[PDB]
């Protein structure tokens, strides 16, 4: 067996990590590449509309190719489209 | 540091778990709802591993085309995509 509820905070942890270290002291490329990844994969770019918004006005490259930055004021966030994935509600 | 590795084998066995139960729609329990949205969202369809859930899936149109050449052709599968995902790779 396998938790939902427990399996979305295991990725949504995963993510934060990655975001918060892509956001930082970058040259990683590795949590970088994982964000830009999980950013184009659920279409999204931070751990909440904060931090989504803060990264496309300072780190646009991690924000989903063609992403814009007002959108990211509407657009869902990474926390809700992790979830939305394992409530398949996509 | 939740386990890389970890996680990806959780988010594995996690589809398998909806995939066991896509294929009995007694009470679906989004169960088809949940394998939709992983094919949808990772671009994939089964796994190599339980060829048979995967047949039963792609029959139940569980996992919709649109397009040409992976639009049901050359399937592609979760287990894989999902390692994608927590890599950064694709």
């Amino acid at each position: 067996f396998v938790n939902k509820d427990q399996i979305a905070k295991d990725v949504k942890q995963f993510y934060d990590q990655a975001l918060q270290q892509a956001v930082v002291d970058d040259d990683a490329n590795n949590a970088k590449a994982v964000v830009k990844t999980f950013h184009e994969t659920l279409d999204c770019c931070g751990s909440s509309t904060l931090t989504a918004l803060t990264t496309s006005v300072l780190k646009n490259n991690l924000c989903p190719s063609g992403s814009n930055i007002i959108s990211n004021l509407f657009k869902e966030d990474c926390h809700q489209k992790i979830d939305d994935l394992f409530s398949g509600k996509h």
